[PDB]
C-alpha cells in the first residue's frame, strides 16, 4: 500500500535528487521526462540511470516523455497514466517555466508566447489535471516550482518575473480554494541554484571568475545544492506536514528575502 | 502649450469623471471607447456627451473606437494618431481587463484565453506603445488599471485575480526600469466601485436588499465614487507628484488592506 | 464653519508646505513643533514666519510646543487644546520617528530604548488620542509618517526600519478596527527626501561628491521636494478621497517598490 | 564525541518538547530553558525530568535552564554563557518570544502596551545579541525565532499584538540579512490555531466540542496543527540540513496566514 508521487522535467533540475528521497520515505514514483541518454540536450540523469539506483530503494517507477505539457491533452493524458499503473495520486511535483531576459521593449510577440505557455498555461492545465483524483481521496500534496523572481520583478526580467508572479497568484487562490478537501497546493521559487541550467543563463558557465562575481550576488555567498532543495520539497509531499497551502517560498539564499 | 493626456476605455468607469478633472488641469486629451449612444451595450456616457462638455473646459479631443487594443497592432495604430493629432504624448491611463469567476476546476480553455488577453496582453502592447514617445521626451506617466483582487487572489477568482497579480509583476518591473529615462508607470487596482460594471457582477442592480449586503462586505461599508477615483488616478497623471514608480495602489474601502 | 487639521513636528519636514495648500484648501490650522528661530536645531521655518503667510491664506492658527509626545499625557493635552479653541478635530498628520543606524551587534540599550519611544510610542499615543472625536463625529482622516525603511527593514538598519515596519502593523489594524466609523487611518514612508535631516544623515552638505552618489541609488535619479510630499499627503486629509483606509504607502522615488 | 548542541526556550511547553526530542534523534545536544516544577504548575505541560529521561535513551545530553530574566540583556547573556560553559559551543538556538493580549485598541493601557513591547520586541532584540557571537566566531549557525501568524495580518481587536509581531518579523530580516556573509541564518515562524493548551484556552475551545468545530471552520484546511508536524518544520531549519534561506517569515497556520 505504498503512495505515489509524480514528478515531472524529472530528467534534470530537482527531480533525480528528489526521487532518491521519496523513494527513501515509501513511495513508488512517476518520473516524467526527457528521452535518451545524458548527450540530448536538457539530460542530466537519464532514465536508465535513475531505475536500478530507485529500485534498491524499493520503489516501482513509470516512465512518460510523449506528452506536451503546455496543453490540457499532454497533462490530462499524463494523470491518467498514473491511475492505471498505480490507482492513485498522493503527491505531485509540477516543475514549470522557461528562462527569457532582455530589454522590455526589445521584447518579441514570440517571446511573449512563450512566456505565457511555460509559466502560466503548463500551472494551469498541470493543476486541473492532478486535483480532480486528489480531492477525491480527500487528502493529496502538490508543489508548483515557479521563480524567486516571481517574488521580486525586476528590470530586464519583466514578461518572466512578471508571469511568475501570476503564477504564484493562480497557487495562492488554488491552494486556497481547495484546503476543506483536505489538499495542499504550494510554491517555491529559487535562483542562483548550481546547476547547468542557471550556470548557462547567467553566463557564468563559461568563466570561474564570473562565477565568483555571481556568488557574491547572494547574501550567503554560494550557490544553492539540489540536495537542500529536495530535502524542503520532500517536506512539502511526504505527509510530515499538513498545515501548510496556498503559500510561496522563496528560496535564493536570502536575495528574494 | 497644452499637454496631452490619453484615456482608454472612456465611455465608461472611470474615463468620463476622469477627462473633465484633466481638462480643468489644463490637458488636451485622446479618447479612446465604444461608438454608439447611452443604448449600446458598455457605454455609460456617450462621446458626443463628453465633446461638448470638455469643450467649454478648454480642451480639444480625439476620438478612437475602431481599434483591437488586445493586439500589438491595435496598440501602435492608437500612439501613431495620437502623435498624428497633437505631436505629443504625456500622461496615459490604460483601462484593462474582463472579469470571470467560478470553481477553478469549471474553468474552460476559452474562460483562460479570454481572461489572458485582456488582463495580461492589453498590458504588454499597451505599454510597448506608449513608452517610446515618453522615453524620448524624457518624461512621462502612466498608469495601469488591473484590479484589487490582484492583490488577494481568492477562491472563485483564480485565474482572474491571479493573472492581474502578474499584471501588476509587469507594472513594477517596467515602472522601475525606465525610470532613469524620467518616466513613471503605477498601477491601480478597485473593488466595490459603484458604476454598471461592477453592480451587474455582483447581481446588486436593482435590488436594494443586495445591495445593502454588498456594502457591508467593505470596512469603510460603502461604495466608492468616480469622483474620488478620478482625483487620485489624476494626481499620478497631472505632473504634481514624480516620485513613485514601478508600485501598486489599492482602492476597496480598505477591502485589499 | 472651516474645519480643522492638525500637524506635529511642523516647523520642519512637510510641516510649512502641508499647512499651506491645506489653508489653501479651507482649512483652519493647528501646529505643534519646535519653538525659536532659525538658529535652534530642527527649526527650518519658525512658527512667526508661517503664521503672517497662513492668515493671508485666510486660516486660523494655533501653536503648541510644550508636550512630549512620547508620552500620554502630551498627546492628550495637545488634542484637548485643539477642541478648546476649535470644538473640531477633522483631520490629523502626525510626524514620528528618529533615525538611528548601525551593525546590530553594536546596538546599546539606550538606542534600543530611544527607537522605541519615537518609532513605537508616538504612534500608539498619538492615534489614542485623535480617534476619539473623530468617531464620535462620525468622520475623520489621519496620516501617520513612518519610513519606507519599514517596507524593507536592511542590514545596518535592522532596530530603526524593523520597529518602522511594526508601526505600519499597528496602522493597518487600527485603519480596519475604525473603518465602520467613517474615519481613515493610513501611513505615509518616505526616504531620499531633499531636506536638511535627510542630507545631515547621509552626510551629503555642501558636497555634490557624494551627493551625486546618493541620487544615483535613486530609481528617478533625484530627491522628493516637500511640495511634491505635500500634494499626496493632503490628498488624504482634505476630505477629497474616503475610499482607502489601513494602507502604507511607499514615497521614495521606486526605492521602496 | 563531537555532538552539535541547540537552545530552546521556554521548553516546557509549546512546540520545546517535541522538537527537543527530534533534535535527539538527529544526535544534538540540547539547553532547554523553562519553568521549574512539575505538571501541576502553570506552564508547565512537560516536565524538565520526564524530558531528561527520555532524552536521555536517546543518546542526548541535557542542560536546564530557569533562573533568568529572557527580556533583559543579563537574562540573555547569561543565559548563552552557562551553554558556552557547558557544551563549548553553539550550533542552533530557537527562540520562543511573546505573550497574547487582546481587545479594542481604545481600551488598551499602558501596561499592556509596556509588556507586548518586552514580550514581544525585548525578548527579541536581547536574545539575538546573545546568540550571535558564537556562531559568527564559528563561521556557522543557524536560528529560528517563534513571532506569530498574526504578524503578516494585523487585525482589529488584535492591534498592538499583531503589530509588534509585525516588528519582530522587520528586525529578523535585517539581522538575517546582515550576518548571512558569516554563514549565520536568521528565519521566523509564526504560528496560529495550533492545538496546545495556550490556544485552546485563549479561544475558549477547551471542553466544548461545538465551539471546537467554529474554531477549525476558521481555518482554510478545517483542523488545528499538531506539535510533531511543526517540531519537523522547526527543525528543518537547524538541524544543517537546509543552508539557503536566512531573513525570511514563514506562516504555519493551516493557510489562515496565505
Amino acid at each position: 500500500n505504498r503512495p505515489v508521487a509524480l514528478i515531472t522535467m524529472a530528467t534534470g533540475y530537482v527531480g533525480p535528487a528528489l526521487a532518491r528521497t521519496m523513494a527513501d520515505r515509501g513511495f513508488d514514483l512517476v518520473l516524467h521526462g526527457t528521452a535518451g541518454d545524458g548527450t540530448m540536450v536538457g539530460v542530466e540523469e537519464s532514465f536508465d540511470s535513475q531505475i536500478a539506483d530507485l529500485a534498491k530503494r524499493g520503489a516501482d517507477v513509470l516512465t512518460i516523455s510523449d506528452v506536451d505539457l503546455t496543453t490540457r491533452t499532454g497533462n490530462q493524458s499524463m494523470i491518467e497514466r498514473v491511475l492505471e499503473r498505480f490507482g492513485r495520486l498522493d503527491s505531485a511535483c509540477l516543475v514549470t517555466g522557461l528562462i527569457v531576459t532582455g530589454k522590455f521593449l526589445d521584447m518579441t510577440d514570440d517571446q511573449w508566447a512563450k512566456v505565457k505557455a511555460w509559466n502560466l498555461d503548463m500551472v494551469f492545465h498541470g493543476l486541473q489535471a492532478v486535483l480532480p483524483p486528489m480531492v477525491a481521496a480527500g487528502a493529496g500534496q502538490c508543489v508548483v516550482f515557479t521563480s524567486a523572481t516571481g517574488g521580486r520583478p525586476d528590470p530586464m526580467v519583466s514578461i518572466y518575473g512578471g508571469t511568475r508572479a501570476g503564477a504564484n497568484g493562480i497557487v495562492r487562490a488554488v491552494g486556497l480554494e481547495h484546503a476543506r478537501h483536505g489538499v495542499q497546493v504550494n510554491a517555491i521559487g529559487t535562483n542562483y541554484m548550481d546547476f547547468p541550467g542557471f550556470l548557462k543563463a547567467s553566463r557564468a558557465d563559461g568563466d570561474p571568475e564570473r562565477r565568483a562575481m555571481i556568488e557574491a550576488q547572494v547574501p550567503l555567498r554560494r550557490l544553492g545544492t539540489m540536495d537542500e532543495l529536495s530535502s524542503v520539497t520532500a517536506g512539502l509531499l511526504d505527509g510530515s506536514n499538513r498545515f501548510q497551502t496556498g503559500q510561496f517560498f522563496d528560496f535564493s539564499g536570502g536575495w528574494g528575502a
